[PDB]
């Protein structure tokens, strides 16, 4: 009557950044029946059963892993385990991986997926039950296991008290007030976002560490931001841990750094763009001091090369590795619009001149200077410019107007707020034929492309302030509002009310993979008063405050691919063609790429949900699933609860269409705008984060400057060289992936479910993946594509392509926000 099984562990020591402990009375396992109930409806539990040996002899086993055997005794009265309790009496944690069973069951195996940290069984207020991998939607489960099912949830959920400890795995949300520390000084007071009219946000994972003495709505600080345990990821080398790279580079690293500028030992400012590439050349010279701080310490020590003594050297990044001037051209400047780290956001053109919906009452009148017959549009007329639809804009001037006023007031920042025409040459790559620069109370400038003279220098000035708009927008609205916050509440909702047993569960969660880590790390790190982007960007203490100003407008059903072309007017619907859109910027490589890669995932989440859902009424009565919606937009985002554009989760055609949202998000949407921030920004002439002065007025010698050193009035204007040093190393760090990465198309476990029709499903998807990979590099070796897929600076497009090795690639889609 035994059963043989062999439990999985990793030990701590693994995974932080003697085996025969685990033996004698240590850890014990309990089986859990599905078949056979007790007097109260519940499956009958086993007893107590320890491991007994260490498995030596066992192939599969991975780096950092043991397996041990054990034996349980489990006579006629016991039916079928379906589940297990374990019990840890050893002092430290231990990782849990798997259970296997030998020889029950009419499928010969069970096997149970765990991934999960075990703590002292002191610690937990109920056991730690994990569950076999057969997949059942609600009505499914076997009758012994609901209640089981049920209370696990319940766990997770909490009840919304309390202050959360490291080894708690409770979900629940609350709003971003904790970025501001006004106990230790009003300086760096901040407005609570979310939960409001005037602040709309996302909601993030609670940690309760309760009020500030200054500020009863805002959280008090603490040392460590907790997340639920397993959400806290560990790594098998310690070089894997980007995620605390940024907290290194906050707390240890940038005061080394301002140190070093505070000494005059290096100069504070950058003089000529030589001085700029000087850092990834010959690189820089800091004090003894500085450098000791740096090669010690894990993550941040892999992004740079040193001697040990004095010299720091930045990698090159790819913008300039076959030319070094061509970023300035304004081929390039256009063309990273459609290929660049921020390849979202230019419009279509379908009046002239462009528009403002800002109140003229407060903002007078808004409308556009520009003038149409100052537009050099090839010989083309505005009007057929305009019907053949070749003008096109990229339109910060409503978004930013608003806080130039407040930005402009601080010591080191002036900005205007920009709005660049782009005009569609007949070749097919795009010609930017104007910039307007505006202030408010509007004062408007027009810039007109010029190759000669003092007029080019204000050329070459005015793309700088459209990309410090760029970058802002990029960094805190493309990149931190799209992807990490909108993620997070539908990271909260789905484990607090989907089983791990629950089909829609499996299909989302590797998806979620590090989000909240490194979201909770950035609250503390990179989004804080005082933290890496105030410091780096140009609206400093503004900077968030402005992406909820955006989340206002944010629509998560036109976070759909075509749903975004359309919406931007670069595309047209039309169903002639294989995706159902047609592009009006034909060759547009973020658009082309990722509609293949858009397509890829459709098929497989359309193919998977039937497996488990048969008609429209098994969606509506699904009680975890109706849950599990209601609470991501009424709670999670329940700011914008009140929208009508919220699907309603009637019909297979609901479901289809909001995991295949959430499974874009998370792994294209973000990669896409994620991993070129180095290869584009590490040299900070090509993106400025930040803007520092005005255009110099005639009479001045700011203005002689600018005749006589265009390269001085232009580093003059854009971030000083000590934030430049800061931002280089986070957006490296941001741009690397970790060995450990799972990618789009692979599951860290191949026995994630018992259902071989999705597993042939899965499987089925990979291949497509890297069918999809040799037609993307095809794309990237036809001539006549490579005006817009490689520009002058002769850069491919790969941020699409699936699949990467380790490093700074600039390729490779993870399957989650990973970093
Ligand atoms: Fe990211």
């Amino acid at each position: 009557h035994k059963i043989k099984g062999t439990v999985v562990l990793m030990p701590k020591n693994e995974l932080e950044v003697n085996l025969n402990a685990f033996l004698g009375r240590s850890v014990s396992l309990q089986l859990i029946s599905a078949t056979k109930a007790d007097a109260h409806g519940k499956g009958k539990v086993g007893k107590d059963t320890f491991l007994e040996g260490i498995n030596t002899s066992l192939p599969t086993l991975g780096a950092g892993e043991s397996a041990f055997n054990i034996h349980f005794e489990w006579d006629g009265s016991m039916g079928i385990p379906g589940a297990f309790y374990i019990k840890n009496y050893m002092q430290v944690e231990f990782f849990l991986k798997s259970l296997t069973l030998e020889a029950i069951s009419n499928q010969g195996t069970i096997r149970f997926v765990c991934n999960s940290w075990v703590y002292n069984t002191k610690l937990y207020k109920s056991v730690r039950i994990f569950f076999a991998n057969h997949t059942y939607v609600p009505s499914e489960t076997p009758a012994p296991l609901v209640e089981y099912r049920e209370e696990e949830l319940k766990s997770l959920r909490g009840n919304g008290t309390g202050e959360r400890k490291e080894y708690d795995r409770i979900y629940d949300y609350d709003v971003y007030n904790d970025l501001g520390n006004p106990d230790k000084s009003e300086k760096l007071a901040r407005p609570v976002l979310g939960g409001s009219s005037t602040f709309p946000y996302p909601r993030r994972g609670r940690t309760g560490r309760g009020p500030t003495v200054t500020d009863p709505n805002t959280e008090k600080q603490g040392e460590v931001f907790y997340v639920p345990r397993d959400e806290n990821l560990g790594h098998l080398k310690s070089k894997d841990a980007l995620e605390i790279g940024t907290k290194s580079l906050s707390q240890i690293v940038q005061p080394a750094f301002e140190s070093a500028f505070d000494l005059k030992s290096t100069p504070i400012e950058f003089h000529s763009f030589q001085d700029v590439h000087d850092l990834y050349e010959g690189g820089i010279k800091l004090p003894r001091d500085v450098i000791s701080t740096i090669i010690p310490l894990p993550v941040i020590k892999e992004l740079y090369r040193t001697d040990g003594q004095h010299i720091l050297k930045f990698p090159q990044p790819h913008v300039v590795q076959v030319s070094q001037s061509a970023w300035m051209t304004d081929e390039e400047f256009a063309r990273e619009m459609i290929a660049g780290v921020n390849p979202c956001v230019i419009r279509g053109l379908e009046e002239f001149p462009p528009k403002s919906n800002l109140d003229p009452a407060i903002y007078g009148d808004q409308s556009s200077k520009i003038t149409a017959d100052s537009l050099d549009l090839d010989g083309y007329t505005m009007d057929e410019a305009l019907g053949s639809r070749r003008l096109f804009m990229l339109d910060y001037h409503d978004i930013f107007m608003p806080y130039v006023r407040q930005i402009n007031q601080l010591n080191s920042a002036k900005t205007y707020a920009t709005r660049t025409i782009l005009f569609l040459r007949e070749d097919g790559t795009l010609k930017p034929v104007a910039i307007e620069l505006s202030l408010p109370h509007a004062v408007s400038q027009v810039v007109l492309p010029a190759k000669e003279g003092v007029e080019s220098t204000i050329w070459l000035l005015a793309k700088a302030y459209v990309i410090v708009n760029d970058s802002c927008y990029h960094q805190l609205m493309s990149h931190w509002l799209n992807t990490h916050a909108a993620m997070e509440p539908f990271v909260i909702a789905t484990h607090r009310h989907l089983s791990v047993l629950h089909p829609i569960y499996k299909l989302l969660t590797p998806h979620y993979r590090n989000n909240m880590n490194i979201n909770a790390l950035a609250r503390q790190s990179a989004i804080n008063a005082n933290g890496i982007i105030e410091t780096t960007f140009l609206p400093s203490k503004y900077s968030v405050e402005m992406s909820s100003a955006v989340y206002k407008n944010w629509v998560f059903t036109d976070q759909a691919l075509p749903a975004d072309l359309i919406k931007r007017g670069v595309a047209i619907k039309d169903p002639s063609t294989p995706h159902g859109v047609r592009l009006l910027i034909e060759d547009y490589p973020y658009a082309a790429d990722g509609l293949e890669i858009w397509a890829a995932i459709k098929t497989w989440v359309q193919e998977y949900v039937p497996l488990y859902y048969a008609r429209d009424d098994d969606v509506k009565n699904d009680s975890e699933l109706q849950h599990w919606w209601k609470e991501a937009v009424e709670k999670g985002h329940g700011d914008l609860k009140d929208k009508p554009w919220w699907p309603k989760l009637q019909t297979l055609e609901d479901l289809v269409e909001v995991c295949l949202i959430i499974i874009w998000i998370a792994s294209a949407l973000h990669a896409a705008v994620n991993f070129g921030q180095y290869p584009y920004g590490g040299l900070i002439m090509n993106r400025p984060t930040a803007s520092r002065r005005l255009l110099p007025e005639k009479g001045t010698p700011e203005y002689e400057e600018m005749i006589n050193n265009h390269e001085k009035a232009y580093l003059r204007t854009i971030t000083s060289k000590l934030p430049t040093l800061i931002s280089l190393s986070v957006i490296e760090i941001l741009s690397t992936h970790a060995s450990d990465e799972v990618y789009l198309g692979q599951r860290d476990n191949p026995h994630w479910t018992s259902d071989s029709k999705a597993l042939q499903a899965f499987q089925k998807f990979g291949n497509k993946l890297k069918e999809i990979e040799e037609k993307l590099v095809r794309r990237n070796n036809d001539p006549s594509l490579q005006g817009n897929r490689l520009g002058p600076v002769q850069l491919p497009y790969t941020l699409l392509y699936p699949s990467s090795e380790e490093g700074l690639t600039f390729r490779g889609i993870p399957n989650s926000i990973s970093i």
